[PDB]
């Protein structure tokens, strides 16, 4: 489907170093437009999800060999068998977003990590993506929102369309602030909104405001069904972190951003 990829694990008590190797990966999808992709793997130890390792990229070709060799030196045992060697391969692209291939992950504690051994695992894997702007005005204490369309919505009325409206709420803290909504358009997977909603927010709560935007299938005589969300804030998903950091980063001015719902 997505590919497969070979890599190794153990463990040295000796040195208490826990080792890694991605060695190649074979069959990985195509995600340039050339029939081919620049496959890297992202490495990481969870829950820890904040240092994380890279392969290098590997431009055109299908089947890479990396045969990179990544350590995790000063791991008591106890404590690897808790985490999860959590493998991501994606597809490099020098002026866009990186293209998520497949990923892959494997409980420590079911492994014999006492000896080095090599694992062949099956690179594993929509509800549509919205398009919308931030803008940050700090000495008009606001935030504009501009909720402009979507694309390749999930269909929810067993018909096989949707009737699609998003709703915007403001968040402080945990409490809920204040609650937009846009007009429904209806039989649309990829519909043009075109609103705009600003929220005044003083300073001091800036860092923790969050905006969720709920992205609604309208379904008259029955309870409305969700298409998918996104949450804007300091901490959300990386691409949502990054929006809001644009915002914040460069204020006054408008930033606009496709956001994957969830
Ligand atoms: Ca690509
Ligand atoms: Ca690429
Ligand atoms: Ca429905
Ligand atoms: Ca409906």
């Amino acid at each position: 489907n997505l590919g497969r990829i070979q890599f190794s694990v153990g463990y040295n008590f000796q040195e208490s170093t826990l080792t890694v190797k991605v060695m190649k990966a074979q069959e990985l999808p195509a995600k340039d437009f050339s029939g081919t992709s620049d496959p890297f793997v992202k490495i990481y130890l969870l829950p820890d999800k904040k240092h994380k390792l890279e392969t290098k990229v590997k431009r055109k070709n299908l089947n890479p060999h990396w045969n990179e060799t990544f350590l995790f030196e000063g791991f008591p045992y106890e404590k690897v068998v808790q985490r999860i060697l959590y493998l991501q391969v994606l597809d490099y692209d020098r002026f866009s977003r990186n293209d998520p291939i497949g990923e892959v992950s494997i409980p420590l504690n079911k492994v014999d990590l006492t000896q080095m051994q090599t694992f062949w695992k099956d690179l594993k894997p929509s509800r549509g993506e919205l398009l919308l702007s931030l803008c940050y005005n700090p000495s008009a204490n606001s935030i504009i929102v501009n909720i402009i369309k979507a694309r390749n919505l999930k269909a929810m009325d067993i018909g096989g369309t949707s009737d699609p409206y998003v709703k915007v709420w403001l968040m402080y803290k945990d409490k809920r602030v204040e609650k937009k909504k846009t007009v429904t358009k209806k039989r649309n997977l990829n519909p043009i909104f075109n609103e705009s909603f600003a929220f005044d927010i003083p300073t001091e709560k800036l860092r923790e405001t969050t905006i969720i935007i709920t992205v609604m299938d309208k379904d008259k005589l029955s309870r409305n069904d969700v298409i998918g969300k996104i949450y804007l804030s300091w901490k959300s998903g990386p691409g949502e972190v990054k929006h809001w950091k644009d915002m914040i980063a460069r204020p006054r001015q408008p930033v606009a951003q496709w956001h994957q719902l969830k």
